[PDB]
Order: C-alpha cells, then structure tokens, then sequence
C-alpha cells in the first residue's frame, strides 16, 4: 500500500488525477441549498367551504377526510384544524426516510376515494394536496406604484403572464401565487327581489341555466347519410363573459309582457373570489408569488435565472407595474460559499507557511499543499456519488474537516523529514521507514475517528437530519485523507524530497522549548498522582461548563429579514386591522427609512391560520453592505419593535427574526396535544385546556406554556322557526338556501372571461344588506303558493360563544399546547411534569406528544447506545492497534482534554451548545485522539524496538511528536481564526463553530502534550 | 351496537392508520340514525317514502352562514362575527320532529308519527360472539409486504395505550392471531439451535 | 370546449404545475376542438417511468383548483405512454355473417 | 413546407398538425325564446341531444355484458345548416316552437387542434431525408429553410432528432475522454508518461 | 480531420422491417367518406399494381 | 342490492377498466347480496405493492 505506491510514483499520480478531475465536476454538478431537508414529509390536505364556519367545516369536511384517511404507509400521525374562514387544513406526518412521493400520492388516493362524500361546494372548488414546506427560494411582489392595479388586478397578471414562463425556468419547483383573482360577483339587493318576487334560488339557477356551454355536435357528423361532402365543428352556446351579458340573464316575465333581468335585482360584475384577505406592499397593492427549489437544483444558478426571466418580461409589464423581491435567501448562501472557500484557500496557504516556518524547505511544504487540494477535490467527488448538496452544513464540514486532512498531510511528511535528517537516509529508504511507523496507526486513525462520528450519522429526528451531512461529508473527507496520506503522499515524498546536504533564533528557540517541555514531561510523570488528581478536576470542570452552557439547534443569524405577527381583539375586522398594519408599515419606512427595505403587509393571516384579527408584517432590511453599526441590525430592530409596540393598547405586536430551520422550534420547547378519548365535548375539552393551562403557569419546571390555538369567540345564531315558517307555507329548503346564498355566498358556475381564462361565479347579497342582525329581516323567501315572507316572520337570531378554530390530532379534537422547559432544566423532565399534570385532568381526557418531543420519544434510548457502540469500536480499534487490553486506555483518556477548552470558550464568550459547537467539539477530540494515538504508538514502538522502559519510551516518543502536533495546532487555529473574529453575514454561526474549536484545541494540545506519556507510563505501571 | 359503536368511534380509524395494517374489518359500524316506516301511517297523511327522505335531507342539513360585517363590508363596519344558521340533527328526539306536511285542519304531520326513530346498526348483516356473548370483532388484514410480527405488535401496543379510556366492563381478547404462532416458531428454532451448541 | 378554450384553460394549467418535474426533457400537447387535452411529458432516457407517473400526479393535484370545475370533475386520466405500435390485430369474417 | 417542396434534398415533408377547417356557429336569440315561452335550458339541451349525442345509462345486452345507451337525431335530420330547422322545442304551456322561429347560423373559420411544445405555441412537422441524403443533412436543409421564415418563429428538434443531435454531438467528447482515459490506465499500469503517450 | 467533418451524419440506419406507413390527409372538413374512397386508392395499388 | 345488480352496475363496470395493468398476474372478482362487490388483482411477485 503506503511502500507500494513509495516504488511507483506514476501511479499514485494517475489516482490523484482521477480524483482531481472528478472532484472539479462535482464542483459543477452538485446541487446548492442553504440547507439540506430535515424534517420528515408532511402531505397537507386544504378544502374551502365558502361561507362555513368552523363547526359547519369540522363536521362536513374535515370529518369526512379524517375518517378516509388510512392505509397510508409509515404514517406517523395527522393533525387538522378548521376555521371560520370555511378552511379546513389536514396535515399527515410520515416517518423520517418516507419518500415523499409515495406519501403524497397515497394520501391523494385516499382523498380522491374520499371525494364524493363530500358537500357538493367543497367537491366543486376542488381539493389540494400539497407536500407542506416552510422554505423558498424567492418571493416576489408585483406592485402597482401608481395605483393602476389593485391586488385582483395584480394576482390576475400574474396569473396570467408569470406563473406559465416562470414554471418554466430549469430549477423551478412549486410557484404559489399569493393572491386571489377575478370573479363574477352577482351582489342581490333583497328588496329588488321581493318587488319582482324572486329569491337568490331562481338567481342561482337562472345563472346555471343561462351561463353554459353546450355540446353542438357537427355538421355532416358520423353516422351520415351517403354524400354528404362537409363535416365541420358545431358551436352553439358559450359561456357568458362580461358583466352586461350576466346582467340580461332572464329571470322572470310578468303577465303584461315585460321580462325581468339580473341586471334589474342585483350589482353584477367583476371582483376577487375572496376578500378573506388583504396584501400591501409599501403601502400599495400588492400580490405575491413563491418560488420553491426544484429537488437538487442549485439554489443560485435558480435565483439568477428567474430574477433573468424576469427582468426579461418586465419590458411588457404595463405602466405602473413593478416586480420587488421581498424574500431572498441567495444572497447568503453565496456568501457561505464565497466564505467557504476563501477558508479553504487560506488553509492551503497555511499549511504552507507551517511547514517553511519549522522546516525551512520549500519542497517538502510543496508535498502538502498538493495533498490537501487532491482531497478537497476528492472529497467533491465523493460527495456527488452519495447525493449530498453544497450547502452550509457541509460547507461547514469541510471548514471542519481541513484539521484531520492537514494533520494527515503533515504527519506524513514530517515524520519523513525526521527520518530523512536524524537518521540520514535518501528518500525512498526514508519513506519507507517513515510510513512503516505510521501505516497501521493512520488505519486505526480512520477507523477510530469514523467510529467516534458514527453516533452522529445515525442520531434520529430532524436534529440527526443537521448533523448528518456535517458529520458524513467530515467523515469522506478524512478516509480519502488517510487514503491519500498512504498513496500519495508517500510516493510524492519519495520523488520530490531530496537529502539534505552542507529562522535560527527560531530553530533555537523551538529547541530550546523542546528540552523544557521534555522536562516538563518528566515532571508530570515524576508528579503523576498530583496531575492524575488535576484530571478529574479537569473532568468535573467538564460536567459544571457543561450543565451551565445553553441549549440550542443553529445559532440566530441576521438575515435581513424580520416577521411581525399582529394580533388584534377578537371581532376586529379587516378596516380596523388594516390599520395597525399600516401603522407598522408606515412606522418602518418613515422612522427606520434607513434601515428597511421592505414592509410586505396580509392581514387575514397568522402563520397559524386565518382571521381577520390576525396579519403579518414581511420586512426586508437593506443591503448587508449599507447596514453598518449594531444600532442597524435586526436584533437591536426587534428591540426597538418592542418598545414601540409594548405600550399598544389596539394590537398584540410581536416581532422577531425568522429562525434558520422554522421546524425544529427551539430546544428547550415541547408541543402537547390535549385530546378529547371519551367523546366529551370541545367544552369539556377546553375546560380541560384552561385547567391545564393554569396549573402549568405554576409550574416551575416549565415556563410560556401557551395554548397554541384560539379562545372560544361570540358568534351570532340564526333560529328558523321551521313549524311557524311551514304553516306560512314556506318551506325549510327556501329559508335556508335563501339565507346562505344570501349571507355566506354561493357558487354557481364557471364563465370565460375576456382573456379566455375560467373563472368563478358567486351570487351573494350586495354588502348593505347583510352587515347587521337587522339585515337579516330585510330578506324574503317565497311560500307554496306564490308571494313572499320575511324572515321577521319565522326568523329569531341570539349571541352565543363557539370555538373559531377546532383542532383534531390522529382523528379526535384536540387542543395543542406549546411551551419551553424552564431554564437550566431538560425537555424530558418538562414532559412528565405535563404528564403529570394531565393526570390530574377528568377522566376521558387523553393526550399524545408531537413533533420534536414526539420524535424524543421514538429514539429516547438511542443516543446513549450510539455512544457505547462508539466507544466499543474506538477501543477495539485501538486494541489491535497496540496489541493490548489496556494501552487504548492511554488514548481514551484524551477525550475530556480539549472537551475543557471548548466549554470554557463558549461560556465566556455566551455561546450555546449549539449543534456547530457539538460538531466542531467531535472534530478537535477527534484530533486529541489521534495525536494521543501517535504519541502512544510512538511509545509503543520505542519501548519494543529499543527495549526501553515506560518512562523512557514516552520522554522521547514526546520529543518525536512535540513538532508534529505544534505544527497542525498552529495551522487549525490560524485558519478558523478568522470564523472566529467575524463581521458581517453569518457571523453567528462562524463564531458558534470557531470559538469552540479554538477553546478545544487549545487546551487538547498543551494538556495532551503534557498528560498522554504520563497515561501512557501510568497505564503501563498499572497493568504490566 | 353498543360495542359496535364504541371499537367504530375510538379504536378503528387509529388503528387503520397503523403502518402494516392493510385493511380494517368491523363486523358491525358506528351507530347509525334509523328511521323504520310504518306503511299504514304514511298512508293515512298521504305521504311516501321519498316525502321522508327528501324531508329527512331538508331538515337535516349545515348551512354557511357567512358573517356579520362579513367581507367585503361597507366602508366603516367594525364588528364581525361567524353567523350559525342550521345544524345537523343529533338525536332520535330530533329527527322525530322533522316536518312532513300541512294538512287541513292545521296540523302539521312529523316523522315521529310516520316512523319509529333510534340509534342501531348501518347494517344488520352481522352477528358476532366471543365465547357464546355479545363481541364486537375487528379483523386486521396485513398490507401486502408487512411484516405480520411487527405489525402485530405495533397494533397490540395501540390497543394497550387505548385500554386507557375504555368505559367500565369493556374487555378486549384476541380470538385469532397467527403471529403468536410464528414467533413461537422462531423461538422455538432459537432454543434448538442452542441445544445443538451445547451438544456439538 | 372549443381548441382554444381547451388549450387556454385545461391543457396551459396542467403544463404549469409540471415545474420541478426529475429528470424532465420536454413536453409535447394537443387540445382540440373535440374539447380534448393530451399533454405528454417525456423524461430523460433511462429515467424510472413509474417514479415519473408518480411525481406527474403529485404535481396534477396542484392543478385541480385551478381547472375548470366540469374538467376535474370528471377526471383527469395518467398514463405511462408510447408509439410502439407493436402489432395490430385485424378480425375479419370471411363468410360474411358479422359486418362492421 | 412550400419551401421544403422545393428543397432537393429532402421528400415528404408534412404536417403533423391539422390546417384550420370551417366552423359553424348557431346564435341563439334568447330574447325571442323567452317571449315565445322557452327557457334557455330546453333549447340547449334539444339540440346538444339531438346532435351531438348523449350517453344516457347503461343496458345489459344479451350476451351478459355492460354497454352504453346513446340518443341521437337519426342521421337525414342533423348533416347541414338547413336541417337546424326542423327542431321543435315545446314551450311554457305546452305548445311548440321550432328552430327558426329563434336561431341563426354563421360560418367562421378556426383550428381544429392548437400544438404546445414546452409551452409555446407550435406545429409538428415531419419529413424524410431524400434518397442520397441522411437523416442530419435534411436537419441542416431544415435549419436553414427555417433561418429564412419572419422573424420570432423559432424552432426545436424532438424526438429522433433530438437524440440525434445527443448522439453527434457528444461523440467528439467521448473519444477525447476515451483517448484520455486509454492514456491514464497506460500510465499507471506501465508506470510511464513515454509508454502511453507513444501508444496514444 | 477533414474526413471527419465532411462525413454526413445520422442516428440510426432504415432498415425494412417488412412493413410500411401511408398517411393520408384530405382537405379540412370532408368526411369520411371522402377519406375512405383516398384510402382504397392505396390499397387497390398496393393489391394490384404492387 | 342483489348479487346480480352488483355485478351489473358495479363489478362488470370496475373490470372493465381493469386494463393497462404491470405485471398483471391474475383477478378474481365476487358479487353478492350483501351489496359487496370485492375485486382482487393480483400482480406477479416483486411487483412494487405502492
Ligand atoms: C410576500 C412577503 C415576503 C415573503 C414572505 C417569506 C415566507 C417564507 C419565510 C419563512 C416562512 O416559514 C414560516 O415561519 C414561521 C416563523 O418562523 C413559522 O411559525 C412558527 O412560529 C410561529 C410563532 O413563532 C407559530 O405561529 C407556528 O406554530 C410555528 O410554525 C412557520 O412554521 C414557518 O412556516
Ligand atoms: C462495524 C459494523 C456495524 C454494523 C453497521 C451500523 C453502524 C453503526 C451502529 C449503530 C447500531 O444501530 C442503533 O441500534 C439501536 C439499538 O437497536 C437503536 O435504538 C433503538 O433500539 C433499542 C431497543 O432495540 C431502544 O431501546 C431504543 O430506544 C431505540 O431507539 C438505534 O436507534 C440505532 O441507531
Ligand atoms: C512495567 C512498568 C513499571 C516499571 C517502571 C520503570 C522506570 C522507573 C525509573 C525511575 C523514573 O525517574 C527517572 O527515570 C529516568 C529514565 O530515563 C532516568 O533519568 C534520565 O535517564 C535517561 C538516561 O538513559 C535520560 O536520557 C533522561 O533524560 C533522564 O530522564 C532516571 O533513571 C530517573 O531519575
């Protein structure tokens, strides 16, 4: 292997030819996101009920679907709401590893053999399935500056002019048009009916009757009569498509001849099939279109090309029309990668200046720098045969992993240069010695390093999802890197060194460090019991840092982004919450006109459902690069938020800065599900969630125990007094009907409208006649035997309360409930308090766990029995290395060395344990392991070679690897030094991964330095 | 029909859902509103039985109600709220008073006159027992390339959980499963093997 | 439908929900004036069909609320195509019993 | 295709398409519908069944197999303009108008089938190389025959054509990675840069 | 290099497979009988004269 | 519903858009009085069940 490719240097250059050509179309090839998916595939099922309310959807919808919804593999559960804006909204959860194409036309299919079950409306508007996401690439907004377009004109447009050409750039995946478009608005005027004695019904059906399009056959068509000479396409009736001719519907005729039209009993025209919502821009009308990255499309070449096809088209938008960018992620993601390899051509640079600055000879730096790049560049290829993507969890990777493939790099020709000079040999001769001590220990580095990242690729839930292309693309770097370290790098040595024939206060100075330090190692040895004493408090250090440091996924980067969730009392409506969102709006870009970029507006969403209570703010803040100072960023925005709108009496305003991964929430959070078991009731089932509520706020074990969802509201009850009604002769049918149509809208049919496009119908009253309880007696239904009623007549109406959003969880109501678990307390510990809690409620009240803390449970045993499998494989490794029961113990041993330096650095800069942390604490007890291994096998091959004793043995093998480790520190800390010290974009990640790194290695290498021979001797006294 | 019910409106669709479980069988159903005629009553007030059917679908009905100050609202309004017009009915008592017709004299005719109203079976196909007494049974059918072990015991651990809420007296036995067969099987191999250890 | 109607309200909706399709090469449709919509997706060679058929109707849900309420109610049809004309059966009866 | 009729170097050029074919609209007055006494729906529905067909329900036919039930106008009344005539529709009180008395017809011209080709509008054209000729040189006449037409029609190669191009295009690539790989595998296997480079 | 550029290109060779297609396209709006008649144009030649 | 109505306005219309089927192995179909109508289709082994 290593001596085989020594002899044969051609070789060794054709593979690393092979892995350098592969690695650069890899760089070409491999897709780019920010970052890879995590959570499990959830498919969600949305139906509209137009008009419904939240009860009329749970139990003529969402029911339906629920009850449909089974033979779906690996479902781990389902979860549905349904709301007064006619919504339902099922969401089934599969198991992580799902495909999620099977799940998505699985739960389709149930739909599909759901369907008909269904009310007639909801089947007619149609239901979506869709794969639910939390991410796009873009978000677009076509504004109308000069007020020329309103948001149904705007949605039109896109629609269609946009949505088509767009879908059709490479890269493209879902495109959602936020944004409703044009209808047939049929506005009834009651007392125009009642003159001409007509009811929304006969509207209704004058307009399926009139607005069609007829089948007409054709001329001379098949069977014909013998010759005939002309075929040809007959049309006879069309769609109706402007509002005049929706208008001359005939209705009625009276007795004296004159007809009645549409046009004669309601407003007819064009209008959006919803006003649920309203979307502002700057202040102007505004609609949005989402673009999602298509599966392994690189995000960057996606983003350019739309924002391309769409500068391209924008030279026929009409006057008034322009296209803004309120959400864009790209820009980062560039930046990650321009920083990624900025730090990679640093490392190449520095391993160069390492290695002239201890040896002083340029042809042997030449050797690793060579080295390095080939891996890199393998490490590419790599990762585009096991379908990994560039994106900053495996840009990070790679950050990481330049410490295990420079410390490959140097080992190897280091310990060549040694040999080569204190024993004088010519270079093959020297090669070979040099990589006959080292072959079998860089095997065991591998394996021993592989099996310390395996609890890492194999940890469960959306967590293990962050660590895996970390961990994995760690891990394909450093077995090509011992790969390398043993085919190329020996052959390069044995060609491109030459002997050595016949600065200095360095060399000196080195020296001189190098005698200290070997006494020093003495001394620690002679001393042993005290710094064997000194370890543990080393290890309890360890575990009071540790319980001390915060919990935490990904560190919070600004963005440029900031969400404002705007709650306003219940009843409020669309007007009245317009204006605290134009408040915000105008707020951003008056006072913080330097600041912000952007304020896109919704009210008539929360990012948990609808209501005209409830909007969103979407700002943008300005470029990176104009946004200088603490004072300019997002954080120090969401402060100033506060302050404003703290002391707001119309609005509960709540800013705060998206989080990188939305689905994984935060750490210390739990999510509950309060389920009806026993078929109690929603009020019993909320009388249960207030109790619960309640002993929760006393808890000290949890804190912000929140009910995910809304308090029952008051709504207004429509009595049909059906008995008094029929003696009236007027029968339930008319009353009902007549009402909804004329209060909830209805759907009729489709039209073509002017541009060839279809479009819907609705008939509802005109807004003046159905905005009050008094409204409702204005109306009029006809009886069995001619002439109209009022609802006066039969028609009584009375406030009650009823829930305005029902949850079900696995198919039963349910109540979710959020919260954290205090600080400096577990998430496991916080469920079984709620546990606990949820005992004390009355009996037929269940509950389940889900989402991350359902995921806890799945795998709650797991990360410990990855651990032990690590450290079985790590030590058995280690056993056949040194042939010994005992000697890997003088390696374990290193672990919490470095573990200290990491911890330390964290807590005094107010760092987290956050996930970058872990993996960066993973890679330096990585190294710690492996120098500890050399300097033992150093030992080892000293103390049977030379016969000498366990002292003797480790005093020299710390003078053989003294420069070797000084080396590799120097190099790794120069070249995340400048994560570490960061200013600008990603500044929280780079310093959550390099002040952990810089701490590890810190304390690693001097304290390994100084207490590895010391293991070394004490594990040989002690069982030998 | 009470354990028809009970297995229909707590145990059956959760367990449908379970990975493995291809289909679900209840030899009964939830309860289902019954309405059993009486010929000679509908004969007396000139009624058929589609007049109760259509009636039946009339008044048994949810409709939207759209909303107060609902959008889009005259300019001003600043109230709104969920208008309920009609619900679905829910007991016997309930359809028992559903409106049939007006006749002469004044009275108006109801379906509790026509028809005997209760909650019972969506079919009378089945008749199941357990030991010679009342069962409600659930067959569980294995989807195709499920594994029968795993699936068994996912299903068995579903039924352990729900066992939480059962009502006072309600037992669940398991007259027919292979799986026990199968992993005695398994188990049984396992402990030959091992005595043929012992004895090499 | 008319060929316009069709190819303007059925057969561009359902082409623009076919974004983010794997391996897509191109797509080729008619729309007559028969009221009929065939659009055909072809993928890469090599590409796995049935994962395509899948992912075309995952993508076609999408496409429902958007088409005109008769088309989806009555149901869009998918299927793995071809123009292998492998071989064409001809019945005849030579007696003359049976005609057409 | 004119231009392609010309072009010696290749045969049969077609259309895959279909040219525009005439159209006849029918124009109903509603109005004089309405004052004669019938309803919009009637008219339409007489002549959609009357000459386009409708599929009614299915019949069981003698051999035990399920088909279809179609009504249609019998064929001498429905094969030109002039038969729209002899409809009757019968109106609110029972009596009957005709045809004439409402509707009018009116000749056009349209498509009979529109062509999408990743979303623009086209036309499928297909053709043969002339004897003499392969099937890449009549792609060569093709593209500059086309070069010639107004400006904003494009063009792309489907189909065989399209893996045609692949093919031709990509081969040049393949012998250099070939010849490129021929001289690795030499290299290592020879442990010389003289030996490969003397054989390639 | 020359005899390579001036080499006419191709995918695959026509080879008779025993079989053969005849298209035909009658003017826009004629019937089938029309078509028919076309139709049995090519079959008589193909039956009698082939 | 009869056994006989099932078949003929369910079953027969089921089967006969049975068709287009991979690895179709064999069907088996039943209709009875109890208004069942149960349709198996069985594929050739390793057909993919999804
Ligand atoms: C047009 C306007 C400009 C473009 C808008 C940008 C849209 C995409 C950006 C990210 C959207 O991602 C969305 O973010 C919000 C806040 O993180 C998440 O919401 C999360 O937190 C909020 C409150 O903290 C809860 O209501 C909810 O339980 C939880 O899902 C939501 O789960 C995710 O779905
Ligand atoms: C050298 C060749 C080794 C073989 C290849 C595998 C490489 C790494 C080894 C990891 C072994 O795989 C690991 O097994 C354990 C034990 O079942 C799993 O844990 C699971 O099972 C046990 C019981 O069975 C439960 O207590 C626990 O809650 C559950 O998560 C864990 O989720 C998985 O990750
Ligand atoms: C099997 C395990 C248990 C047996 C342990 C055997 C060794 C214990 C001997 C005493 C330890 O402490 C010290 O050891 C070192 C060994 O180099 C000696 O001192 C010196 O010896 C060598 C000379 O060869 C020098 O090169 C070295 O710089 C210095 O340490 C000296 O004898 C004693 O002052």
């Amino acid at each position: 292997m290593a001596k085989f490719f020594i002899d044969r240097p051609i070789f060794a250059w054709v593979i690393a030819i092979i892995l350098m050509l592969a690695g650069v179309a890899a760089i070409f090839t491999l897709p780019i996101a920010q970052y890879p998916t995590i959570a499990p595939p959830s498919i969600q099922i949305t139906a509209n009920y137009p008009g419904a309310s939240a009860k009329t959807v749970e139990d003529t919808v969402t029911q339906v679907i629920e009850q449909q919804m089974s033979g779906l593999d690996n479902f781990l559960y389902m979860s549905s709401t349904s709301d007064d804006s006619g919504n339902a909204t099922i969401t089934i959860t599969f198991a992580p590893g799902t495909n999620p194409d099977i799940a998505q036309v699985q739960v389709q299919n149930k739909l599909s053999l759901a369907t008909p079950i269904l009310p007639q409306v909801v089947q007619q508007l149609g239901l979506s399935v869709t794969k639910s996401s939390s991410s796009f690439l873009l978000v677009l907004a076509f504004n109308s500056e000069d007020g020329s377009m309103n948001k149904y004109d705007l949605a039109n447009y896109v629609a269609s002019h946009v949505k088509d050409p767009i879908s059709r750039i490479n890269g493209v995946g879902t495109v959602t048009l936020f944004g409703s478009q044009y209808a047939m608005r049929i506005w009834l005027d009651p007392t125009k009916l009642t003159n001409y004695g007509l009811t929304p019904v006969d509207v209704t059906s004058a307009i399926s009757a009139q607005n069609v399009q007829i089948a007409g056959g054709q001329l001379g068509g098949t069977p014909a009569v013998p010759g005939t000479v002309l075929q040809a396409t007959i049309t006879e009736a069309t769609l109706l498509q402007t509002p005049e001719q929706f208008g001359n519907i005939l209705l009625k005729v009276n007795q004296d001849g004159s007809q009645v039209r549409l046009k004669d009993v309601a407003q007819i025209g064009l209008g959006g099939e919803t006003y649920n919502f309203d979307t502002k821009y700057n202040g102007q009308p505004t609609a949005a279109l989402g673009i999602q990255l298509a599966t392994n499309a690189n995000a960057l070449a996606t983003a350019k090309a739309v924002r391309a096809k769409i500068d391209e088209m924008s030279a026929y938008f009409p006057h008034g029309l322009v296209v803004k960018y309120p959400y864009d992620t790209t820009p980062f993601v560039r930046l990650s990668i321009e920083e990624v390899v900025k730090t990679l051509l640093e490392g190449i640079v520095l391993v160069f200046l390492v290695m002239y600055l201890f040896l002083q000879n340029l042809r042997a730096t030449i050797i690793p720098t060579i080295a390095v790049p080939v891996v890199l560049l393998g490490t590419f290829a790599i990762m585009s045969m096991v379908g990994f993507s560039i994106n900053v969890l495996s840009m990070f990777g790679l950050v990481l992993a330049i410490g295990l493939l420079v410390d490959d790099a140097i080992v190897v020709v280091e310990n060549v240069e040694r040999v080569m000079a204190e024993e004088g040999l010519p270079p093959k001769e020297a090669t070979r010695k040099a990589m006959g001590q080292i072959t079998g220990a860089l095997v065991g580095v591998a394996l021993v390093l592989s099996a310390v990242f395996v609890p890492v690729a194999f940890s469960g839930g959306s967590v293990g999802a962050i660590y895996r292309q970390f961990s994995l693309t760690i891990v394909s770097a450093m077995v090509l890197s011992v790969l390398v370290a043993l085919i190329l790098t020996p052959a390069l040595c044995a060609t491109i060194l030459k002997p050595i024939p016949q600065f200095g206060w360095f060399n000196r100075t080195f020296n001189s460090s190098r005698d200290k330090y070997h006494v020093g190692v003495h001394h620690v040895i002679k001393r042993s019991g005290r710094w064997l004493i000194i370890y543990l408090a080393v290890i309890v250090a360890v575990g009071l840092l540790f319980v001390r440091l915060p919990k935490s996924f990904l560190p919070d980067e600004d963005q440029g982004l900031m969400f404002v969730i705007v709650q306003t009392p219940s009843g409020s409506t669309q007007e009245t919450t317009a204006r605290t969102l134009a408040n915000i709006s105008d707020y951003l870009l008056t006072q913080e006109k330097d600041i912000v970029e952007s304020a896109f507006t919704v009210n008539g969403f929360s990012f948990a459902g609808r209501g005209q209570n409830s909007g969103l703010v979407f700002v943008k803040l300005k470029d990176y690069s104009q946004r200088q100072s603490s004072d300019q960023k997002v954080q120090a925005l969401i402060g100033r938020m506060f302050g404003r709108y703290a002391g707001y009496k119309d609005a509960l305003v709540i800013p705060f800065n998206p989080p990188s991964i939305p689905e994984l929430g935060t750490a210390a959070g739990f999510d509950f599900e309060l389920t009806d078991n026993a078929g109690l009731g929603h009020d019993a089932l909320m009388a249960a969630r207030n109790q619960l509520l309640g002993m929760a706020a006393k808890d000290p074990t949890l804190r912000g125990v929140r009910p995910n969802g809304l308090n029952d509201t008051p709504q207004y009850k429509v009595d049909i007094d059906r008995e008094k009604a029929n003696a009236l002769g007027v029968t339930a049918d008319a009353i009902d009907q007549t009402f909804s149509i004329a209060w909830a809208s209805k759907y009729v049919n489709n039209f073509l409208d002017t541009d060839g496009r279809i479009k819907k119908v609705y008939v509802q009253s005109d807004a003046p006649f159905r905005m009050t309880p008094e409204d409702m007696n204005i109306w009029y239904v006809r009886n069995g035997s001619g002439g109209m009623v009022p609802f006066s007549a039969f028609a009584t109406g009375h406030w009650t309360y009823g829930s305005p959003k029902l949850e079900r969880y696995n198919g039963i109501s349910a109540m979710e409930i959020q919260g954290q678990a205090a600080p400096g307390k577990s998430t496991g510990q916080a469920m079984t308090a709620m546990e606990t809690l949820a005992k004390k409620l009355p009996t037929g009240i269940g509950y389940s766990w889900t989402g991350l803390s359902f995921q806890e449970i799945q795998s709650g045993s797991q990360a410990p029995i990855l651990y032990a499998i690590s450290i079985l494989v790590v030590f058995l490794c280690l056993a056949a290395l040194y042939e010994s029961w005992s000697i890997p113990f003088s390696v374990i041993m290193v672990v919490p060395l470095g573990v200290i330096g990491a911890l330390l650095a964290a807590t005094l800069r107010g760092l987290e344990n956050d996930v970058f942390f872990q993996v960066g604490l993973l890679t330096t007890v990585g190294l710690s392991a492996k120098n500890a291994i050399l300097i033992v096998e150093f030992a080892r091959e000293l103390q049977q070679t030379e016969n000498m004793g366990p002292i003797e043995a480790a005093l020299e093998a710390a003078r053989l690897r003294l420069r070797p480790i000084l080396m590799t520190s120097l190099a790794f800390i120069l070249g995340v030094m400048p994560l570490a010290i960061s200013n600008g974009a990603g500044s929280a990640s780079q310093h959550a991964i390099g002040t952990g790194v810089i701490g590890g290695m810190i304390t690693a290498t001097f304290l390994a330095i100084f207490m590895i021979p010391m293991f070394f001797v004490k594990v040989r006294a002690v069982f030998s």
